[PDB]
């Protein structure tokens, strides 16, 4: 049953205090599926990546059971099913340029190697002030987890490359064979 | 004079995790000369062994030109540092291509890949009398940091190669569809 | 700036009192009775389908 609701790139204001923030394009991947202690809990996963840096991998994994606390702390007004649906709605809207909002990501230290987390925020600028719409703490991944990520994406695109070899090979042949039919129609 | 992949292919290898019974698997073999070492200006030979069915199966022997004389004496080799990878690869390519009578073997120092930190790679000749060993190389399993680079490297590679095949498909799918519409109208005439 | 803060604050609150605002006012004390409290948090809240969005505190 797992399902990716969003997988795209978006400019994000990343900040490693006390350094000055700087805008980078970042990957956003959001996927629902199954996990937890006994592997039968519904999960929502939020994943943040940097195409310019393979080790830049921050994730929030949310188990359905922990959600009531989550909904309360963040004052959400949707159930576990709508949360990732609205989150990607909000984020995709920003990435699409249809949003007045901007994306921000603040790490808990001045360097990436010493950080273990970041707070990703959806921010609105008004004349009065920046208004915060949502806040999520994302944890930086551990190596073993990370190896899987790379290895996962490694295996993924290797297949996808081969698949395009198959598509190129079949369609090259169909339409190349079509020249010969329509060559005889020209002869007519 | 400049770095070079001398070999990058797949070949059947007899893999053995003692005390378990050996088993034959297809393994990746990559052999590359280039620059490396303590000060990064030493000529190196790299031998890399992989398993397409297993991303963590990543074993390497890295050899520095400074270290080679010991290597040469110990293994009773009769070529210099420059010829060694050409002949190693000569031998391996002969095997992968099927032109060799020889076989490949890889024996781990433990019962699981997870518990190993090394393996011995051997080129073996079967005779009526006995197995005759032609060469043996110990390869070390990589530390996490090394491996993450390998995966990330291969990650970025095939992501691009995929993108390129979309471009190639786009070229051929679009032109040839454009040709169908032209000559389909020529049939209509 | 300091000059605008009360203008926008009052802008926001006055907007609410007149009924021209979509926003609501909230006040949460640090205890269960007024006699034991010494403070409260006053918030301007926006209701969305997704969540309450806080505008000022």
């Amino acid at each position: 049953e797992p399902q990716t609701l969003l997988e795209t790139t978006v400019m994000v204001s990343t900040k490693m205090p006390p350094h000055e923030p700087q805008v980078r394009p970042l990957g956003v991947y959001v996927r629902t599926g199954r996990g937890g202690p006994n592997g039968v809990t519904r999960v929502v996963l939020v994943r943040l990546t940097d195409p310019t840096d393979p080790f830049f991998l921050f994730e929030l994994e949310l188990l359905e059971d922990d959600y009531n606390a989550f909904k309360q702390h963040l004052e959400l007004l949707v159930d576990f099913h709508g949360f990732p649906r609205y989150l990607v709605g909000m984020l995709r809207d920003i990435a699409d340029g249809a949003s007045a909002y901007e994306l921000s990501f603040v790490l808990n230290s001045a360097a990436v190697g010493d950080s273990n987390r970041g707070t990703l925020r959806v921010l609105e600028t008004t004349d009065f002030k920046t208004v915060e719409h949502i806040s999520l703490v994302l944890l930086r991944q551990g190596d073993a987890g990370l190896k899987r990520y790379l290895a996962e994406r490694f295996q993924h695109y290797e297949q996808s490359f081969r698949a395009s070899e198959a598509s190129r090979a079949v369609i090259t042949a169909e339409l190349q064979e079509k020249i010969g039919d329509l060559q005889a129609a020209n002869d007519a």
